[PDB]
């Protein structure tokens, strides 16, 4: 509401779409980078900036202290999704197992580790930090987690002990998967213990993790300037993947926001944080297994440039 | 002895960092083969364009133009001076590509890392009112020296009458973002000090995201640079040697000479000539990698550099009161 705290957050949300158009425009107008090139400056965003990014927000989280509402809210979410996605593509108005994985991809996984922070923090202060650190641990640790393995029944069924060792194999890699396991076994042990990171250690990880919220959103703009066509795929996947991230994904948060009772502000944050832009580490599996890799990426280069828009549309909703 | 315990572990607190950073560039191209030589550049070119430029406005733009000492600024200018003319001079005789020596010459000789390397030492041998000092010469080098450095590489790649090379070395200066970023940054820090201007939130996070990180891709960069090398010491045992007679003797000895015919105070003398003293840093490599201009030699020099930093800088401290 008001007129005022509608400015700061479109000033919340301008610098991080001063980076995005400082990539697009540095790959297609700029032509400063070349089209490999431009894959090594992802890459490193992929597997330096993110995981160590993930290190910070994971490690301030206090396991202790973890809502066990919010948890099994989130919970619900993907629960009441399927049961939307495994009922809608029953009728589809058949390789269904394909159609249901792009959609817990593209409605219950929003962008929280990169847009949900700043974006977010700037709309309910202080008091909404802790309830997105929440869903990144879960996100990054079962979510993440139950997708990799979920994608694997496709490349496989198209028995299961030789899925979770195949599906295992591509975890023990996985830098992401080290920063979640090592983010958890250091905040269980800082938040009781109080052991506190050395200056060098604390330090190192800055050097690379400080530049990796503007970066992510650099190599962002640098994807979104490698798809030649701003909206891939025929119209009629464009608008079902914005109605499929900005309605179903949040008025699904609402339904599992009032069967678990939430109230107050981690009411008002978790049908917001819901309401954001897809992210893109579901559509680095999506490539990596051909499932409709064009589909999810019309849903993030057109989730981003619909964000701004749609969270006022939300916040304003929320305050009735 | 004045040094205390807590002076050496800060030293080493500023260094070990920038080794984590390069250290996990090395092994993600020579052990995991991550980026292949192509991509290496590419995260070098960003450094280059994105990052050193977005840092020299904020170095530039967040200094004030008129309370940098005079005196310190003739003794910066002066150092420089009498170094090309030893350069030139030595070159000349033995005491190929002549220019591309000289800008290697002044990148590993007079360039050091007063920024992330310079403020945690002096700070700690020295005073708060030696971390001013040392804001003059960082604004200096961004804005004066890199800017020239950034002349000579394309004057230099330009050359492979003088008047068409010097017009072509120029007309690729102004496209450059370092010098815009120098030449708003200045722009900026006139105003905003001179009549009380405030930079807009918006323009201030939006410069700081892209920024923020420029030091860990350099870093990173340079571990990358380092993982195709055949060894440690890519230019040889006696040019690796050279680029410390340089940068530790040389260096600070010519600044030295400066400092007297400035006839600079106590205080500024000190902080002036142990800042010429600090340990290279990586934006001299990072245009040295980009136009390949010997960036074996500057590499090395970085590398071997921070880990004689510490023993030499003390060494300067102890070699000026008595
Ligand atoms: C005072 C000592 C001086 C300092 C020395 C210490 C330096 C370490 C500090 C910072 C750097 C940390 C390493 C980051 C590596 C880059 C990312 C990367 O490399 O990803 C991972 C490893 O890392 C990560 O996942 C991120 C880990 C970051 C957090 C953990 C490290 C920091 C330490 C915290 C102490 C906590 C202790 C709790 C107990 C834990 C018990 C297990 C390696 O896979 P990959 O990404 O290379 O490629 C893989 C893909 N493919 C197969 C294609 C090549
Ligand atoms: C006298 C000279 C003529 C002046 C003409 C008049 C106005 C010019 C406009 C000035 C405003 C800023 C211009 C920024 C563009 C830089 C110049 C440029 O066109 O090049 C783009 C540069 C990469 O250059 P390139 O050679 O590598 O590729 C370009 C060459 N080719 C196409 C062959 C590959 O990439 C980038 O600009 C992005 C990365 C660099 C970012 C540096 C930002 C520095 C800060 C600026 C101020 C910021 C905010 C405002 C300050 C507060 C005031 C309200
Ligand atoms: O984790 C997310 O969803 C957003 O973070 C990323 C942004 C860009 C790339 Cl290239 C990879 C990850």
């Amino acid at each position: 509401i008001s007129w005022l705290d509608i400015y700061h957050v479109v000033s919340a949300t301008v610098p991080l779409y001063v980076s995005m158009t400082l990539g697009f425009l540095s790959a297609r107008h700029l032509k400063l980078f070349s089209p490999e090139q431009c894959a090594g400056i992802n890459k490193f965003v992929a597997k330096f900036s993110i995981p160590l990014l993930s290190f910070q927000i994971i490690s301030e989280n206090n396991p202790f202290k973890m809502s066990p509402k919010l948890i099994l809210s989130d919970i619900l979410q993907k629960f009441l999704v399927v049961v939307v996605l495994a009922m809608v593509l029953r009728f589809w108005h058949g390789g269904k197992l394909g159609w249901v994985i792009t959609g817990l991809s593209i409605s219950v996984l929003p962008n929280t580790l990169i847009l949900g922070m700043p974006i977010l923090s700037a709309i309910y202060g202080d008091e909404a930090a802790s309830i997105l650190e929440q869903i990144v641990v879960l996100q990054s640790l079962i979510w993440y987690t139950i997708l990799l393995f979920l994608f694997e029944l496709n490349a496989a069924r198209a028995g299961t002990m030789k899925i979770l060792l195949k599906a295992w194999r591509k975890l023990i890699i996985n830098p992401n998967t080290y920063a979640t396991l090592i983010g958890i076994i250091w905040a269980t042990l800082h938040f009781r213990l109080g052991w506190n990171l050395p200056e060098m250690i604390d330090k190192s990880i800055h050097l690379l993790s400080d530049g990796g919220l503007g970066m992510a959103m650099f190599s962002l703009g640098l994807f979104m300037a490698s798809q030649s066509s701003i909206i891939a795929c025929g119209t009629k996947m464009a608008i079902i993947t914005m109605l499929l991230k900005f309605v179903l994904g949040p008025a699904l948060m609402i339904a599992s926001a009032y069967c678990i009772r939430l109230k107050s502000t981690l009411f008002k944050v978790a049908i917001l944080q819901a309401a954001l832009p897809q992210g893109v580490v579901p559509f680095v599996f999506a490539k990596e297994y051909n499932l409709h890799p064009e589909i999810i990426s019309t849903g993030v280069i057109f989730g981003m440039l619909i964000a701004l828009p749609t969270t006022l549309a939300y916040y304003f909703l929320l305050d009735l």
